[PDB]
């Protein structure tokens, strides 16, 4: 009994990872977002079948004016849900629903204990530390939007634009998470990027030797992503913010950020 939904996903520590398997057998998962894929799940009695984006892409436009990735499953119907760390943007908005958010999203500095920083303002005043992102992506374009905003009511983002596009960018950015993740563990280095992902990164650090500042910049959600005019994305919505409102998605969240 019950409707059984096909879920598309993408690997993103710690909201989606592979559990135990024997090589040969179908993969099982774990994670943030599958412990609140499994709570929704118990909420509106349905059951699903996971499979990873063929592309491991979360999705963008293509020239045609289709998608790939997850946000391409979905168009394409070949999937009922996707769920990872799928920020909310009004890009995916315009093609696919989104449920509320289960938690929310924002840009932070991963950078070594001890130094005077505790702001994104501070970050810019700094003298002794380089600091970026990585090349090309949605958080560097972030930075160049409000880097050449004049009705910034500071100079913090001009500098850190300043700072970041330095020599288009290849000076100072990288070109994955580890890469700047190990790179501001070196000791001489501050990451700019996603707060989930470099917070996982700061509590999992065997020398535990970096922090998070997270100055709550660039503020989105993640949310589940659901086909077009989707008869299920209202229910998902509610139950999701019952979840938040009983106190399941802050036992959850300090579960896999502990």
């Amino acid at each position: 009994g019950g409707l059984t939904l096909k879920v598309v996903t993408v690997l993103e520590e710690p909201f989606v990872m592979v559990a135990e398997n024997i090589l040969g057998q179908p993969k099982r998962y774990k994670g943030f977002s599958i412990d609140v894929l499994d709570a929704l799940a118990k909420a509106l009695g349905f059951k699903y079948e996971i499979y990873q984006a063929p592309d491991g892409r979360y999705g963008h436009q293509l020239h045609n004016t289709s998608w790939n990735g997850m946000i391409g499953e979905l168009i394409s119907k070949r999937a009922d849900l996707a769920i990872s760390a799928i920020t909310i943007t009004p890009e995916r908005e315009s093609v696919v629903d989104f449920s509320k958010r289960y938690m929310d999203y924002s840009v932070g500095i991963l950078i070594k204990k001890g130094t005077p920083v505790r702001t994104f303002q501070d970050l810019s005043k700094q003298l002794e530390m380089s600091y970026g992102t990585v090349r090309d992506s949605a958080v560097y374009e972030y930075f160049r939007a409000k880097g050449t905003n004049p009705l910034e009511q500071d100079s913090t983002f001009a500098e850190l634009w300043r700072t970041i596009s330095k020599n288009g960018g290849a000076d100072n950015c990288v070109s994955n998470p580890s890469e700047g993740i190990r790179k501001a563990k070196k000791g001489n280095y501050a990451f700019l990027w996603d707060v989930a992902v470099v917070e996982y990164a700061a509590l999992t650090d065997d020398d535990c030797s970096v922090t998070v500042i997270g100055n709550s910049i660039s503020s989105k959600g993640y949310g589940i992503a659901l086909q077009h005019g989707s008869p299920y994305r209202d229910l998902f919505s509610q139950r999701i913010l019952e979840l938040q409102d009983t106190g399941d998605l802050d036992v959850l969240k300090q579960k896999w950020w502990p």
